[PDB]
Parts: structure tokens; sequence; C-alpha cells
């Protein structure tokens, strides 16, 4: 059963939200606690969702080390990703601690700072080359450097520098600009376009630290970000793509972080951008 054959299947019989809720009542579920302790309350955007306390990404600064982001590792596919929320106000610091610590080369964000007249996460890099910002709690100093604004996401070069040694690296920054307000892109090949851009940089490779992800609270939009690149992935690399059963792989990836697909929209979408983009493979 190649996977358009399914996907003619759902769409035919209206089962994306049975198949997405069947999902839901499958998925992990491990314990939070780290997330919960007060003194970590303002460090997250929404209270239900939280990172697992065993997949957690620890900040290296003594003091509190939280944050609210996850290692998801994908072994079969050989790639890492870190999903996080986005950024508040006073996390700014702490998500370039973390870009910094885990070695990361990209950053992809998948949402808007405000969207439908609402705050979805933080300014938190500099929008003008002569305005740099500095993170005065965690010690970190970030210039925009260049960007190259597209009709359907930008990518800018950024330079991230720890203070306390002076050492600097050049971080890209892959925002995808145009994700609807309400449900999901009509059709993939932006997402797709996207996608390969971030490829292609080298961003996702091995020698680096993984990939930071997020969007809003860094489990929807993000989630089929990490869903549509490690399906491809493991396409490429089985010697039969049609075995590739993408609710697997999102499980999988649920043993990581909680929640990733917020909808059946999106899950539908997901499998659209793997249909697609294992067309181009
Ligand atoms: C033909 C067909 C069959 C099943 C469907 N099931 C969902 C669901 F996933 F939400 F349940 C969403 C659909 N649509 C509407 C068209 N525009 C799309 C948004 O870009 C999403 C959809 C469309
Ligand atoms: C030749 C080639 C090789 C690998 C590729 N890998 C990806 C993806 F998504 F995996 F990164 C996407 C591709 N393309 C680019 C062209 N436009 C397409 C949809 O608009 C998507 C692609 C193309």
């Amino acid at each position: 059963m190649e996977m358009e054959k399914e996907f003619e299947q759902i769409d035919k019989s209206g089962s994306w939200a049975a198949i997405y809720q069947d999902i839901r009542h499958e998925a992990s579920d491990f314990p939070c606690r780290v997330a919960k302790l007060p003194k970590n309350k303002n460090r997250n955007r929404y209270r239900d969702v939280s990172p697992f306390d065993h997949s957690r990404i620890k900040l290296h600064q003594e003091d509190n080390d939280y944050i609210n982001a996850s290692l998801i590792k994908m072994e079969e596919a050989q790639r890492s990703y870190i999903l996080t929320q986005g950024p508040l106000p006073n996390t700014c610091g702490h998500f370039w601690e973390m870009v910094w610590e885990q070695k990361s080369r990209g950053v992809v964000m998948l949402n808007r700072v405000m969207e439908k007249g609402s705050l979805k996460c933080a300014q938190y890099w500099p929008q003008k080359e002569e305005k740099e910002m500095i993170f005065e709690d965690t010690n970190l100093k970030l210039t925009l450097i260049s960007e190259d604004i597209k009709s359907y996401y930008t990518v800018r070069q950024l330079e991230l520098e720890n203070l306390t040694t002076q050492e600097t690296r050049e971080i890209l920054h892959f925002h995808y600009t145009t994700w609807p307000d309400f449900g999901v892109p009509e059709s993939p090949a932006s997402f797709l376009n996207f996608l390969f851009k971030v490829r292609e940089s080298g961003s996702l490779s091995p020698e680096h630290g993984p990939v930071v992800v997020h969007c809003s609270a860094g489990i929807g939009r993000s989630g089929t970000f990490c869903l549509a690149d490690t399906c491809l992935l493991l396409m490429d690399k089985r010697k039969d793509p049609s075995s590739v059963d993408i609710k697997k792989v999102l499980l999988e990836m649920r043993k990581f972080r909680m929640g990733l697909i917020q909808t059946a929209d999106q899950l539908r979408f997901s499998y659209l951008a793997v249909i697609e983009g294992a067309k181009f493979i």
C-alpha cells in the first residue's frame, strides 16, 4: 500500500480525525516533573505542553537548568532534532544558551511573532544589522549579518558570540513565514522547498548539533517539519520506501515530546508533504 493509495482511502472515508485520535490514544506518557516545578512556571508558554524529563535539554549554567525543549533522537533515520517552544521574553537568553551549548548550526522557525492579533513568540533575533542583541543573563551577543527574504520564507545569517570567551559562531535562521493563521497550507510545495534549503545548508548534518525547531508551542507545525524530514530520510534509506508508515514514525517521535501534530489537518498535511517530497527524491 503506497502512501498515496492509503491517503486516497482516508480522504474518501473522511477518517483523518479518527486516525489522529488513535494516535493520541496510543501515544507515550512519561513524567514531566522538572517542567512542573514552581520555579519553572514562567519558563513555560503553555501549561499543557511540557518536555518529558527523560529527553529534556538541560542548560549547562548551574542556577536553573530548565528550558522547554526536547531532544528527538531518531535512531534508524540517524538524525536528531531539538523541538522547543517559541521563546518567551524572559527565556530568549536561555534559548540562545541552548543553541550555543548544543552546538546547533540551524534554527527553524515555523510561525510569525504575531498571528491573529496575538503574540506567539518573542522577537528573539535582531531585525537590523546595526542593532545587535545582548542577552545579559547568559552572556551572549547576537548580530544579524544578512538576510535573504523570499516569497514563502526567509533565511538569515546570524553571528552568535559567547561574551565569556569571545568565541563566535555563524547560525542560520530558517524562517517559514507563510503558514496560514488557520489550518495548514493547501499545498506542501513551499514547505518542501523550505525543507530542502535547510537540508542543503548542512544544518541537519551529523557534524553539527541538532537543529533547533520551533513554532509557538513546539509540537504542531514543528512536529510536521521533523515528521516529514524523518519519513523522507527513512524512504531513501530503506530498500522499500512504501514500508514507511508515517503513523508509526510519529508514535516514535512522541516518545520524545508530547503532542507532536496537534490536529487532524496537520496529520493530513504531513502525509501530503511526504507524498509530494518522495516524488522529488
Ligand atoms: C478533500 C478532502 C478530504 C478530507 C479532508 N480532511 C481534512 C481533515 F484533515 F481536516 F480532517 C481536511 C481536508 N481539507 C479541506 C481542503 N483544504 C485542506 C486545508 O488546506 C484540508 C480534507 C479535504
Ligand atoms: C531534485 C531534488 C532532490 C531532493 C529534493 N529534496 C527535497 C526535500 F523536500 F526533501 F527537501 C525537495 C526537493 N524539491 C525541490 C524542488 N521543489 C520541490 C517541491 O516544491 C521539492 C528535492 C529535489
